[PDB]
């Protein structure tokens, strides 16, 4: 045994071991219990950074501590390989999008070999090959002809200067991101998932979920926005029907989920494209240029309500159907057209978003509700305004004194035997559409002739493959410019007929790849019935935040839709959830010539400890701010050069020890170097044992006999596995367990294990630490394990908790006070000379 720990000469030795052994390697044998660990398969971006290296150690330490429990461990790895990282590289390199995502593959799989991850690479994944997408384009198919996948218009943003469709985030004030152009709304047809049949049952379904953090089912919860309402209908006035055809003429319906406060509407609003709005408009320029600049604006959902909410007054009136007050109608620019009505009624008095808009046009505010003997002020807004369960209705006729839910139902009846209103359930989730204007994706299985409409493949043809020969420009999705590709033959009449050239939402490939990993090579469905059957659901699931709300209700979605066609038999597809934190760092610059800053990355930086400068220049820089890390302030470390300059085990301790796993991950320089040291100690302290004497037999059994000394050490070892063993499998906080393992080594320090019995306490001490040191660092702990103990590391099994080492001795003894019945004295006096050991006597 070499006296210096050198991980570059132990880390590869210890891969070849576990890979010539094949614990990875696992199957679906009935004989132990399995257990399916699940990091998110990364995009094949080009190298690895620090935020996979997080994820994925946090995977292996759960999956390592698994498998010593003998547990039939699964932990896959993929590519997530479409997206347009590959076709911006294709337009910057001049090189294919497919030839740029196999060679990222292969490099950063030789990262995560190197990291010494327990993967079972047999079961490697790619989503650009079609042996992968052949099957979603298969369940498109099967879908898409019982209608849940079905085809609509749909308006996108054009910028006709790049030539391609952007998204909201991707618009600026009206114009492209890289363009700088004035986006067009156009109308197109497209695809949508029918994720609204499935409303209830994802969103019930969540309560099933036990395991998951209870900020992803609540974000869930309010992005599906279920709501119990009512329907209501503003009868027209005489002086407003001009222009209104229909039942828009006779009435104007309206939503609202607390129809309790009708009695407080004060006005209504409409949505710019409502017919209301347009036959007021009709006149009227100022509420024209108010609908054209609603129409033209491209606001996402996640800036929704943070939006100024801006409206115009229409001149027409509608009549409250309970107190008959005539209302002037409003046209608001957040009513949006498709949810609902698209026309609501506002109670400035409770709601906050009605008192804001009225505060702004002076609008009238009528309490109704009432909780407690609380003050009005009609000009603050108060958190008890809207409150539902504790108030009674005022102001409101022969309503007054009920609370919501019996006002509701009260409102209900008078409102249904006017035939004014109904009640009505409604959800904020709108349709999954899956139509990309792009390339580098799976293609849509649709075939589009003349006679016999949109046409899906057969089965037999799947998959349509993507050619892979294509280099994109720039100048529109190559798909629609190559006619080798979509000029086909009709599979049902076989006439001339055209491909479908828009690709599908990449959020579909990461929908259902964790079942793919059961059967990746089975060739006869999505996942074959016997490992769904074994392997069931992914018992733990680790991955970033940004993915709790599409990624996940996706994926729950695929999980019902597949388990509806009979190939899967699970309810939701993950049952534990791990949201691991981000990883930030420090930013450098210097300051530019025109007033601005050039960004420099940390690795080309050096500190004094005081100011900063170049490695190799000497000019001194400036240190800014810290944030997560990226490439638009050059703060990216590399976690290459730190596996090249400390090792694989000094990269996976470190971000293990530096913080919580939900809590974002700072890097520190000393950081890594204390891992480091840390990993130097143990191996002096394996080391030094074995240099006298060598191995022994580790201490087992009765312990009595034993000195004091021994047996503390004993009992904080005992403690620190049951301590390390709970942080692991319970509380999944592993940075814990490193200073739990850390004091161990403290005690074992200051013990004197010379004595032959010493040796066999000192011998169970190190074996213990090493297997609860090996799913965090698993190359150092196999390399001392097999200098400690000749049996396999994984027979040997995760350490066991002796309960016996954790008793403590107690001493019974007897007090009588003037024979009638230090620290003796101390508990007897708690209750004066004392016979050692079993007599204290209080001399009254
Ligand atoms: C299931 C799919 C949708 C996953 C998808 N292919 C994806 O997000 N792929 S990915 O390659 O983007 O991420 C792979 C996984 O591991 C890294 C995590 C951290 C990302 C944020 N971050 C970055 C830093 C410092 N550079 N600190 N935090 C990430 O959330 C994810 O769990
Ligand atoms: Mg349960
Ligand atoms: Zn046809």
């Amino acid at each position: 045994m070499q006296e210096h720990y050198q991980p570059a000469a132990i880390e590869p030795a210890a891969q070849k071991k576990w890979d010539d052994a094949r614990i990875s390697n696992v199957s679906e044998d009935a004989s132990k219990p399995k257990y399916y660990c699940l990091s998110m398969f990364p995009y094949p971006s080009g190298k690895l950074h620090m935020g996979h290296v997080r994820n994925y150690t946090i995977g292996d330490v759960l999956s390592r501590f698994k498998l010593l429990n003998g547990f039939n461990v699964m932990q896959p790895m993929g590519w997530d390989a479409f997206g347009m990282p590959a076709e911006n590289a294709a337009m910057k390199n001049n090189v294919a999008p497919a030839a740029w995502t196999y060679d990222n593959i292969e490099y950063m799989k030789t990262q995560l070999k190197s990291l010494g991850f327990a993967v079972d690479w047999e079961r490697e994944v790619a989503t650009c090959k079609p042996e992968y997408y052949r099957w979603e384009q298969w369940l498109f198919t099967k879908l898409f002809e019982k209608g849940i996948v079905y085809r609509k218009n749909g308006t996108v943003n054009w910028d006709p200067v790049d030539q391609t469709v952007l998204a909201n985030e991707q618009v600026i004030d009206g114009r492209g991101w890289r363009s700088g152009a004035l986006i067009e709304k156009r109308e197109i047809p497209m695809y949508y998932f029918k994720i609204t049949d499935y409303a209830e049952e994802l969103l019930n379904d969540l309560d099933k979920l036990e395991h998951w953090p209870e900020q992803v089912k609540t974000m869930q919860r309010n992005w599906i926005g279920k709501s119990r309402g009512m329907t209501v209908r503003f009868a027209v006035s005489d002086d407003s029907k001009q222009g209104l055809e229909g039942d828009y003429a006779k009435f104007l319906q309206v939503y609202t989920t607390r129809p309790d406060t009708l009695m407080g509407a004060t006005y209504v609003a409409v949505a710019a494209e409502h017919p209301l709005a347009t036959a007021a408009a009709a006149d009227k320029p100022e509420l024209q240029a108010f609908i054209a600049e609603c129409k033209a604006g491209s606001v996402a959902e996640a800036d929704m309500a943070t939006m100024e909410k801006k409206g115009v007054p229409t001149g027409r009136y509608v009549v409250n159907p309970l107190n008959g007050d005539k209302l002037e109608v409003w046209i608001a620019n957040y009513v949006l057209w498709g949810y609902g009505d698209g026309a609501v009624m506002a109670v400035p008095a409770h709601d906050e978003r009605d008192f804001e808009f009225a505060a702004k046009y002076n609008l009238p505010k009528k309490q109704v509700i009432a909780v407690g003997d609380n003050a009005f002020d009609a000009n603050r807004w108060q958190e008890w305004y809207g409150d539902k369960e504790n108030g009674v209705l005022v102001n409101s006729g022969d309503l007054d004194g009920l609370d919501f839910q019996t006002a509701f139902d009260a409102v209900a009846a008078k409102l249904q035997s006017q035939g004014a209103g109904e009640p009505k359930t409604q959800y904020r989730l709108r349709d999954w559409g899956i139509s990309r204007q792009r390339y580098w994706g799976c293609p849509i299985p649709i075939v589009h002739c003349e006679k016999c409409g949109n046409v899906p493949v057969p089965a037999d043809q799947l998959p349509v493959v993507l050619p892979e020969n294509v280099v994109p420009d720039g100048m529109g999705s190559p798909l629609a410019k190559m006619p080798e590709f979509y000029e086909t033959s009709c599979p049902c009449c076989g006439g001339a007929a055209k491909r479908e050239t828009d690709t599908m939402d990449t959020f579909i490939e990461s929908s259902w790849y964790f079942f793919r990993y059961m059967s990746p090579k089975f060739s006869d469905g999505m996942v074959s019935a016997e490992s769904a059957k074994y392997w069931g659901a992914v018992d733990q699931y680790i991955g970033g935040i940004e993915h709790a709300i599409l990624h996940l209700l996706y994926a729950r979605f695929f999980t019902k839709l597949m388990r509806d066609e009979g190939l899967v038999n699970v309810d939701e597809p993950f049952e534990r959830l791990l949201t691991q934190g981000m990883v930030v760092c420090e930013t450098y610059y210097r300051e530019n010539d025109k007033g601005g800053k050039d960004w420099i990355n940390p690795a080309d930086v050096e500190l004094t400890p005081v100011s900063a400068v170049l490695k190799a220049d000497g000019l001194p820089v400036v240190i800014s701010g810290t944030e997560k890390m990226s490439k638009s302030k050059n703060n990216g470390v590399d976690p290459q050069e730190l596996i090249n300059a400390y090792g694989a085990d000094t990269a996976r301790l470190f971000m293990m020890f530096a913080a919580p796993p939900e809590q974002s991950l700072e890097w520190s320089d000393s950081g890594v170097e204390g891992a480091h040291r840390f990993l130097r100690r143990l191996w002096r302290t394996v080391y030094e044992y074995l240099k006298q004497g060598g191995a022994v037999k580790a201490f087992a059994g009765n312990q009595d006999g034993l000195s004091k000394e021994l047996k503390d050490l004993r009992h904080k070892l005992h403690s620190t596995t049951a301590k390390v063993s709970d942080d692991y499998g319970r509380r999944q906080q592993f940075n814990t367990a490193i200073a739990a393992v850390m004091e161990l080594l403290n005690q074992y320090d200051k013990t004197d294990t010379g004595s032959e019995q010493g040796r066999a306490v000192a011998q169970e001490v190190l074996e213990a630490a090493v297997r609860l040191l090996w799913p965090i660092v698993p190359h150092i702990c196999e390399t001392l394990w097999s200098e400690l103990n000749g049996a396999k590391l994984w027979e040997a099994g995760w350490p066991t908790v002796d309960e016996a080492a954790l008793v403590k001795s107690e001493i019974e003894v007897m007090v009588q006070v003037n024979g009638k019945l230090a620290d003796l004295e101390a508990a007897a006096l708690a209750n004066i000379i004392v016979v050692p050991g079993r007599l204290v006597n209080i001399v009254v």
